[PDB]
């Protein structure tokens, strides 16, 4: 259970000396990587998100009014053009009020939603890098919520929801909730830090969900909810963050017409759920040993024949899987059945689909698991539907 | 007027400003137009056997002085340092793909290797010569390279072009100049090489029966090249597509497989883009439609309407039915005027307007309208489902008539 050994193993990425902590994703890995991408998407759809990309570099005075470049510049990226410092993005929240700050914004247009696949650069220490885990490089399933002091409630409630929702879907399911409160250094008067502390307390006991102060450990414009979940070995990862935010839209002239016709900034909710989608791919590689459920492996079937005579039905059977959307390959060597079957189980293929001379008569396959079960023979057709279901519902379980 | 500029603020598409010069902000709606377009890419690099990477955006300075692209081209670079040590932000995506060709024993069983990235490049450009999505510092570019044996280039070159071709045929152009740039006086290799080179490109074009006039010694040191011009409906020339053969950097960084002899040989390399940058691509085809986007890459396909509250649930229900059938689709149920409706999202450039009276909610049946004010009168709904998901599927640049 070793991502950077399972890594190597299945040609997922690699690593060099040249690009510290900054991940060369080769076809399999990035395969992973995008099904991922696509399953977050289908989530930002189903709680109402937009969908945005920023650019890499933006001026340093920008960043010098979000306040972390006095306190962060060591971790930041810079380079320079014209005379003009730019910053390599570590956060996508300025460029997010950027978007927001296009256009005249109504009360009407809140609460307003924005997503990204954030590409992030942190200049951490070399020397404390460690695979997918820590990295300088990193992509973050963010979004900025741009909502009134009213909506909050709401707001944090859905997120909640969306934390645990697809947490679900990659079998995890302890999850240890912490509420960071006011700091000594804060903003804003004790009334603010008392319904903002209330809001997420509110939103989590909404939904049923017990949790821990972290006492004084709250950013100094506003509280956060920290999520860390549990994988099978029952380690600890914090993954989930719902940080209010009463500082960055001020700093950034983020504005929106009021019901009362009065010019009112908006609150910010930062959140990511897997946090570092690197990291998150790091956990699941670890979490089941490389063997993915079918929806995330890079290779779902793989269709071979016993001897030549087979070919031509592994041929149709394989344009058929092709046409029915799943990640399928032929192999069509003149190997041994065990020979492919130890191979392709090596590589975590979850369904090695063997056609012998009984399969090919009666239009059926015989379906074997990387997990080294015989399911049998089945009707073609049958199997596809199957696959298909498996893969749509992004199921943890196999066929049976 | 079809000024992407003024279309891509008026859609919601993209801004920019003066804190990124040359870099470009995707708004919900164009990131929609760029993520098709980028699925559209993938379909080809599918069909025409491409894996698909993704490479670091810094990488140190010492490799890009390997290249020789640091003593020609570090003005143009923007660099950025870390403990004693400076780091490119990379311009191009080649050494970045030898890299990952150099990770694992290479034989020539593993050849063609063909590897595509939708590849982020900064250009420290020139901030007064930037305009609009034309000339930008932050770029995407459909970005290949293929390793090849000298005997395989030949057949590399033809299945590159027929990709060139079948992508700008998708977008309805079908003017394309082709240039043919030969061996410059200073370059690497034998008059032999440069000859069975030069070749394989013309012959590849002459097979292909596309003409094409040579750029007599205004190829690269490294090897020579094919470059593809397409023109708008303006008859503006946008050169989008490159064919480079490359005999220096698979040397330069290292790169070998292990011959049928069993000895290690350098491969030959092929960089080709077609697009060249997703976001000029994005200005080129915004302009091309004036922002009436074909129904594949609008952002918004279909809105269904009521003409009272009497046909909502319907309209919700059909609402859903679309967007179960794959379509960006949204319903429309303000109290306002059919008139008011209509106006606001041919405004818009939605493709399809289904409005739903009490005669269309009694016969299962949808008015449809098209952006054009084409009225193709009220049409049984699964029928006008199936109507907009072939259209969709095949990228069809013309709606329902
Ligand atoms: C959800 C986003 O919209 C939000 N902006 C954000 O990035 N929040 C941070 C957690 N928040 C902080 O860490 C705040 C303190 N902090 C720390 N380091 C910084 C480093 C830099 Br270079 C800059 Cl500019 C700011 C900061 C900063 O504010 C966050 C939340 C969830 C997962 C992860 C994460 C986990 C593992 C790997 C990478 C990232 C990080
Ligand atoms: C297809 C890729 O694999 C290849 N690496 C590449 O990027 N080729 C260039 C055309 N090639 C050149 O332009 C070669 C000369 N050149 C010029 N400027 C540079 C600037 C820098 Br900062 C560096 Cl490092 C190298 C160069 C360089 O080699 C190319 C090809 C097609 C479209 C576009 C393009 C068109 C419009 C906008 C942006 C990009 C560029
Ligand atoms: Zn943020
Ligand atoms: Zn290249």
């Amino acid at each position: 259970r070793d991502h950077r050994k399972i890594g190597k193993q299945l040609d997922l990425y690699h690593m060099q000396e040249e690009a510290p902590g900054m991940v060369f994703w080769h076809n399999d890995g990035w395969t992973i990587f995008r099904e991922l991408e696509v399953f977050v998407r289908s989530k930002l759809k189903e709680y109402q998100y937009q969908e945005v990309k920023g650019p890499f570099m933006m001026d340093r005075v920008l960043w010098e009014k979000t306040g972390h470049w006095d306190n962060y510049k060591d971790a930041m990226f810079t380079t320079s053009s014209e005379n003009r410092e730019y910053c390599i993005k570590p956060m996508n929240c300025p460029g997010h009020v950027q978007i927001f700050n296009q256009g005249l914004k109504s009360y009407r247009d809140l609460p307003l939603r924005m997503a990204e696949f954030g590409s992030c650069h942190r200049n951490e220490p070399s020397g404390a890098l460690h695979g997918l885990m820590r990295v300088r490089g990193f992509t973050q399933d963010d979004a900025h919520i741009f909502c009134t002091e009213e909506q909050i409630r709401d707001e944090v409630n859905a997120c909640i929801r969306m934390v645990y929702d697809m947490y679900s879907t990659f079998g995890f399911e302890k999850i240890v909730v912490k509420l960071s409160t006011r700091p000594d250094k804060r903003i804003g008067s004790d009334e603010m830090w008392d319904r903002a502390e209330a809001d997420l307390a509110v939103a989590l006991e909404e939904n049923n969900i017990p949790f821990e102060y972290q006492l004084g450990e709250g950013a100094f414009y506003g509280p956060k909810i920290e999520f860390t979940l549990y994988d099978c070995l029952d380690r600890a990862w914090q993954c989930g963050t719902v940080q209010l935010d009463f500082s960055l839209p001020s700093r950034l002239s983020a504005s929106y017409v009021g019901e009362d016709n009065e010019r009112k900034v908006p609150v910010m909710i930062h959140r990511a759920i897997l946090g570092s989608m690197e990291r998150f791919i790091g956990i699941l590689t670890e979490e089941f040993a490389g063997f993915f459920p079918t929806w995330l492996a890079p290779v779902q079937v793989v269709v071979m024949n016993i001897t030549d005579s087979q070919s031509e039905y592994v041929n149709e059977l394989t344009q058929k899987l092709q046409n029915a959307g799943i990640r399928v390959k032929a192999d069509l060597r003149n190997e041994k059945i065990g020979f492919k079957i130890r191979e392709h189980t090596l590589r975590r293929v979850p369904y090695m689909l063997v056609c012998g001379d009984k399969e090919v008569e009666a239009g059926k396959v015989a379906v074997r698991t990387r997990r080294g079960k015989d399911l049998g023979s089945l009707d073609v057709n049958d199997v596809i539907e199957k696959l298909q279901q498996e893969i749509r519902s992004r199921s943890l379980q196999q066929l049976e």
